[PDB]
C-alpha cells in the first residue's frame, strides 16, 4: 500500500470480510470500507455492517472510549479474516482476527491491522 | 518522519506550539504531547494543553464528533506556528493554523496539518 495523507480525502479502503467459524451463517463473506486509523488501537466493525447472525461475545472491557466518551463494545466469536483491496484493485496480506463490534459511525481499521499488513506512516 | 505502526504503542509526537498573535501573551511558547492521527480530519489540541489566554472563536460548527458523540470546540483567533520535534530533537516543518480547542483526552495532528507534513501511509 501507499496512500499519501491528504485532508479532504480520508484513508478509505475496500475491506473483505469472512466469517470461518465451524457453524452457519447466511452469508459468509461480506463487503464494507472501512478508514485507516492510526489514532484507534482497535479495529472495530460498525454495527450497521455486522451480520446479525455472527455471533458475539464479551470484549475484556465493557467499552470503548474516544471523542464524545464511552460506547458500548462486544466481541466476534468468530474468526473473521479481514482482506484489503488496494485502491488500484491487487489485494493487501490476509490477516485473521477477532473483531470489536459497536455503534460506529464508521468501520475503522485500528493500529493491530495497519501493524499486520506492515505500515508505517512516513513523509520520507 | 517515517513511525512503524504497532498496535503496541501510539504514534506520539513531542511538539511546539508559538502564539504569532500582536499580543501580549503570559508564555509565547508551549511543548506539549500529540498523537499522529490519519482517522482524525483536524488537529486538536486539547483545553488542558491550551494555555487558556490565547484567544478562541466559537467558529464552523461545535464539531467534534468521534465514537462517543460529539462535544463543543473553539478554534484560535492567533495563528499558532506548530513544530514537531522527533526523536532527536530535530524538528520538522513548521506549520501555522489555528487549531480547534476542545475537551480531548489528547492533542491531535490531524490529517490536514498531516498533509502539511508530507505523511503517507505505506508499507513498500
Ligand atoms: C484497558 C484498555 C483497553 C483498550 C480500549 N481502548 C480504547 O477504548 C481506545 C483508547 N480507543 C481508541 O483507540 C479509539 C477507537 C476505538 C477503539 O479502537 O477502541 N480512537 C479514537 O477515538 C480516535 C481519536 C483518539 C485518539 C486517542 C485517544 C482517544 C481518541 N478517533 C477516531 C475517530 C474515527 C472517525 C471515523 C469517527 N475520529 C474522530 O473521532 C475525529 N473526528 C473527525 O475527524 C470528524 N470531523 C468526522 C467524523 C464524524 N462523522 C462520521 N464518522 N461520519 C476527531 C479525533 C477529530 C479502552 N481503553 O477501553
Amino acid at each position: 500500500l501507499a496512500m499519501t495523507m491528504e485532508h479532504k480525502d480520508r484513508p478509505l479502503v475496500r475491506v473483505i470480510l469472512t466469517n470461518t467459524g465451524s457453524h452457519p451463517v447466511k452469508q459468509r463473506s461480506v463487503y464494507i470500507t472501512a478508514l485507516l486509523d492510526t489514532g484507534a488501537d482497535d479495529t472495530v466493525i460498525s454495527e450497521e455492517d455486522w451480520p446479525t447472525d455472527w455471533p458475539v461475545m464479551e470484549a475484556a472491557n465493557p467499552q470503548i472510549h474516544g471523542i464524545g466518551g464511552g460506547i458500548p463494545v462486544r466481541k466476534s466469536r468468530d474468526m473473521i479474516e479481514l482482506g484489503v483491496i488496494n485502491r488500484d484493485g491487487s489485494l493487501e496480506r490476509p490477516l485473521l482476527l477477532f473483531p470489536l463490534v459497536a455503534m460506529t459511525p464508521v468501520n475503522i481499521l485500528g493500529r493491530d491491522c495497519l501493524q499486520g499488513l506492515g505500515l508505517r506512516l512516513t513523509n520520507l
